[PDB]
């Protein structure tokens, strides 16, 4: 068989049946004779290709396969890869290279030093030394992306390789099963369980790898057993816990001092599936107060190594959460009391406060909605005002790289066709990957996009205020008509200039057959 | 003085007065107290920021300064950097990094292994080891970008460095002048001149570094003295010669066999300011036919090293072209045979043939128009049909990376306010950097964008055909309304569904006082 | 406290008490006030420093700390790092950098782009962005080196950092405990155990990570329970099993065809702690024959990904070996019969056959002797004729990089004061790291060095034959007097030109109280 034939057989045998791509001439020999059991999802720019694949991979909890064009295509996606790195997204990124005979002269479309291009944003990055090595390299890519800690990988393939004869012994690749589903050995696990049982005032902090592992339910049981309050680790890319569960305490502020203060009085703090910690603002102080001991379970050696405090255990989050949830004793302490329902902000008949938008979404959206956040000045309010009972209900750019939520919302909706996806995106963020709207239209993927339009890079204007930094250029983004942009890409568009119109538009969007964009006028 | 003050003083003393950017929190300490003698050009996505800066640098023939946001922002620009590398564009790319105190914990917005991120697409990439080093590192960036062979460079700066004290000895940086304006020594130059004078049938091939150096006029003199046919090297990023000058032969097809055929019979082929050669299609054969010797003058050691044939001289293109033009003897040979005229293609009253569009542009555009090309299936016809008689009249994505022409056309128009820029862009290419339109609207930069809408990735559909590649997915891009996209970003829009409307739209566009987009319905 | 003080406290609190080094001026500020509870081990060239540290880490099963001088010192050690990468040796490599103020001008002894230098041979490579970050970066280095899969790491430190004030919050680093002692979840481990219990003719293959984990005894129990034959994986860097145990089948030949033939008829092959496989010679064929399924347990995701066949489990070898050994049923199959003792080779009165040397070493050396092999042409004979009963009894350069065994033998001897180390080294290999001898003399480390002198690169001349390649230069190494070299570095030296002399010399060497070198005249 050919390299082409063998490679598609490997992909299908490893459960991959969808290619997210933007094609080029180096990729046509791969895409020719495209198998009928595969589906190709086209996006118009590579940041959108990778964003969509990323959302799809995160929601489906399986690897997603991407095909991009040489260096330029790969380069256009490297901002999207920064987010994918931070979210441990299992993305197999392939790119077409020039024919081997024209690589030396650096013909047009030659990806020079190809394996170095996406570094340091990938777990593994490779170009095979011969055509017959391609299926084996593809096998390496699949497993490197998929093993804990999951993450993006890169494979460059000269276009002339695909037609060449494959090694018959490549058949051994097709059904390989590779497992990382490991947990701490019994003796040391018992020691941990005893420390948890002995704690007088335990607290639990959860990160995105819990949601990725669908460990959420086991974490609920663990928190109920220990009678422990549960935070979400700062800069949260996902939601790992029911937000109206009585133990839930919400999103931790992303500051060193703020977090040690929050944890003061808790003798043992168990962190699961998060870096320790993804701080953001400068908030110097103690990493922990005395009296607090921290224990981290992480799937990522890099996270364990760089934590400035605490013990760490490097293992699969699913296997660890399950073991702990079922091993710890039921504490006789009183179960934590649910947090109070956020207060209703005063809302006149004018532009919308973001608190109003979220309250209204919470009132009207289905209970199994999935939200994406790229409205950076309103994240705190969103976490407080949306009741998200189920796993996989929230995504936020994991490296803070804008241009994620709009395409990712399309991939999520493709992954979960029975759960309504609602992306809340600021007017600034909306532009980074605006052309992804076209894919929603073309493939009939009925995502709802809520554009929070305040005319500015809100969070930047705010932080400039904190820095007392005056005369900063480039913070305002007036003059964008988002309904026109949606029309440009074939997506139904609505406007909401006040609360009444917001209710009406959301009602219409929820009932609509296709994707819908709502432009909301929000307060500056 | 502060690192901030010192750095801005270095920038002004070195001729920089414009910052192209998309701001982020790591960059706010740099952008605060923005000096009154600088201007900031905002674009909404980083591929757009870099593309605009690139156009501006290429047209102005001076370095352009860029400010991006950490890793995500840099990543979003890496497709644009692939073009900049191939075009030798002097781009100084700065990116903000987290505060030094929070780099180790990998806080949100930390650019991990920062200097490796843009490699291999930059000449130099660096993060300073202390705040006091920043002005020195900026000096190195300015000069590494500016020295032959010019190209993009990258500097990552922790945001806390700006307010720190600079080394007082940094004043020595301010007025440094660094020259690479060099040419071959007299003895060896005289040998080259003798070879040229002795040639019976010389030919000349010119590349983009001729237009970059404004060596066009000297090349015209050289060609006139030698009575030599002049080609433009393949995959041409710029136009180095007047396209209706009697010596001009056209754009070389980007194939090994094609080019050796074209050069057959020529005893000496002098190539100036081009790689040898930027081939593209697989077109195997001889690099040169017997009887032809090739001599290359290039500003780039990497070009000289990789040429698969001929001698090479690594020197400044401006200095070499000037010297050769004034030293060669005046040949009494007959000029090349007049080139044929492009045929007027058959055209009904419906959708427009690309040839019709170019013929109409050529009739109506000013003699000093500047064209950009990202209509990939129509390049050959464009070169045949446009009379471009002045330097700096043509730009095409140098690495074949789409998303260049739309933002670069804005940068060019900003650099050349008295020359009308006309960007001819395919419907596929248009989406990659669509948000750039906003910058043209906001700053009232009067670029004309001509969208060639045939509903497909035309050149891929063509190559699919020649490969006899069946069942290739993702080649069609129906359902985009470019007038609506333009409206979305505040740019006037027109439509041309036939020749009469094309003429009317162009008349209107040329009379406009701001940017205009014309959507042209072209054939499949 | 200073960075110096804080870092040494971190080191002692994490169990480090030895520094292997070759000093330079960038390193003096670190080495000054060297604490009384540490020892420094000097070697005269950096390949020797690292080889000694490597031996020490491998035998002690704990990380070894190294201090080298800038780029040149690090560079001199990169061959040794090649081996350390392949052996998963936990080496913390630190190198001194210029003072931060002089990095920018690239003063002499500046390590330019320092973190890139040791790539790709390190797990993690870094230079901190500030002095206060240094202790945290050292913490990261210790843990990256120590977590599965273990391996070398690199930290570059500007020499002026040591005297600066440390972050008081650095104390949180001192007692961090990081575990990767994990194994497959119960459900999937039961499936694996069932597959082993159900196997009709299983075989076991063991690699170096078994010996590194001291999982040898558990592997013996596992082999005895399953009544399975046991091979050592090809190109073996360590010995994971008693070589005279009845299940032992010896070292696998390093070829694809040879290994699948060896495993024919075995329905399940369990590979533990080895790459699949470290092939060497070209020996094309089937990876496995029909009827054989392979299951690999590996500590290294990179190994699991690249295996061309079989299932894989990525977990700690110690934890996995112990669990399997204790869960599998006692098979009723007959215990394998021990390999017969190898035949005696005919030995005349002249130069010695390697077979005779090994026979004689086996007869005279203590039962807990530790051997190192860098006699490349005699490896097979060595594995057959040396009875190694205990763990940690054999080391061979894991990447085939010569220069390992001489210095490593010193490190092992240092780590195991009560076990006699005997390095068997070819006359070719002996020169790579000859100066390591000085360290054995200076610290009175009683390693015995046995030099096999045949006056040639034996294995290369052999290979030259099978290749039918003639006129190959550089294969012969006449004119080396190893007794004089030993005298040069202060080590007692003996000669052996025949069997009687060999016996006498070995007898004196074992009785000696310091290092001894024996030059043996062996047959071509
Ligand atoms: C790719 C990229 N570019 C630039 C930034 C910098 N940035 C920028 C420009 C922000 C403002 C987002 O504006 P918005 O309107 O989307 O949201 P708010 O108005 O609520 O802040 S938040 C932020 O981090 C980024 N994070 N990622
Ligand atoms: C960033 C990027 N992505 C994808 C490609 C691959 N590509 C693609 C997708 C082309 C089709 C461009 O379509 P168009 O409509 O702009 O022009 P034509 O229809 O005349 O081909 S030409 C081409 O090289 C590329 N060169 N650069
Ligand atoms: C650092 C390094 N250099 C060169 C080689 C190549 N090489 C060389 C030069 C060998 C000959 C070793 O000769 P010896 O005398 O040590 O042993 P034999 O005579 O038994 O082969 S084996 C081998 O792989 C290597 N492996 N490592
Ligand atoms: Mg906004
Ligand atoms: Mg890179
Ligand atoms: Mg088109
Ligand atoms: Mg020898």
């Amino acid at each position: 068989a050919s390299v082409h034939g063998t490679t598609y057989e490997l992909l299908r045998r490893q459960g991959i049946d969808t290619v997210f791509g933007n094609p080029g001439s180096n990729e046509l020999p791969f895409l020719k004779d495209f198998p009928e059991d595969f589906r190709y999802i086209l996006a118009l720019q590579e940041a959108c290709v990778v964003g969509i694949a990323d959302g799809y991979a995160q929601a489906s909890r399986k690897p997603a396969f991407i095909n991009l064009h040489s260096a330029a295509g790969t380069g256009n996606a490297m901002g999207a890869l920064s987010n994918a790195w931070n979210s441990h997204s299992p993305l197999i990124v392939t790119a077409g290279q020039q024919t081997r005979a024209m690589i030396g002269v650096e013909a047009l479309l030659t990806n020079v030093d190809a394996a170095n291009l996406p570094r340091p944003l990938v777990k593994w990055s490779y170009e095979p030394a011969s055509a017959a090595e391609v299926p084996h390299a593809m096998s390496r890519a699949i497993h490197m992306a998929s093993m804990a800690p999951q993450g993006p990988v890169y494979l460059s393939v000269p276009y002339d390789d695909w037609d060449k004869d494959a090694d018959p012994q490549s058949h051994h690749l097709f059904d390989r099963h590779v497992s990382s589903s490991v947990r701490l050995n019994d003796q040391d696990l018992d020691i941990l369980v005893k420390a948890l049982n002995s704690a007088s005032n335990p607290a639990i902090v959860l990160g995105p790898d819990v949601d990725a592992a669908n460990a959420n339910a086991d974490c609920v049981m663990l928190a109920e057993r220990l009678k422990a309050p549960v935070w979400v680790a700062p800069s949260a890319p996902r939601c790992p816990f029911p937000t109206r569960h009585p133990c839930f305490r919400g999103l931790m502020p992303a500051g060193i001092a703020a977090i040690s203060q929050l944890l003061e009085g808790h003798d043992v703090v168990l962190v699961i599936g998060a870096p320790v910690f993804r701080y953001h603002q400068y908030d110097p102080g103690q990493y922990l107060k005395p009296g607090t001991r921290l224990i981290s379970v992480t799937c990522d050696p890099l996270e364990a190594a760089r934590a400035p405090m605490g013990d760490a255990i490097v293992a699969d989050i699913g296997a660890m959460a399950s073991a702990l949830a079922n091993l710890v004793e039921e504490s006789s302490r009183q179960l934590p009391t649910a947090a109070p329902e956020p207060a209703k902000v005063d809302q006149d008949a004018g532009r919308l406060h973001p608190e109003t938008v979220f309250d209204t979404l919470n009132d009207m959206a289905p209970e199994n909605a999935i939200y994406l956040n790229e409205s950076t000045s309103t994240t705190a309010q969103m976490w407080q005002r949306l009741n998200m009972r189920n796993p996989g209900s929230y995504y936020f750019c994991a490296a803070g790289g804008l241009g994620f939520a709009l395409p990712a919302a399309i991939g999520v909706q493709l992954a979960e066709p029975e759960r309504q996806v609602i992306a809340v995106i600021g007017d600034g963020s909306a532009n980074y990957s605006i052309s992804a709207l076209w894919t929603a239209a073309q493939y009939n993927i009925p995502t709802i996009f809520v554009i929070m339009n305040n005319g500015t890079y809100g969070i930047l204007r705010w932080f400039a205020g904190v820095l007392e930094a005056e005369n900063v250029p480039g913070l305002d983004v007036p003059g964008i008509d988002f309904r026109a942009l949606a029309k440009g890409y074939g997506v139904q568009a609505l406007k909401a200039d006040n609360l009444e119109q917001l209710k009406g538009s959301l009602q219409e969007a929820l009932s609509a057959k296709g994707p819908v964009l709502i432009e909301v006028s929000t307060v500056s």
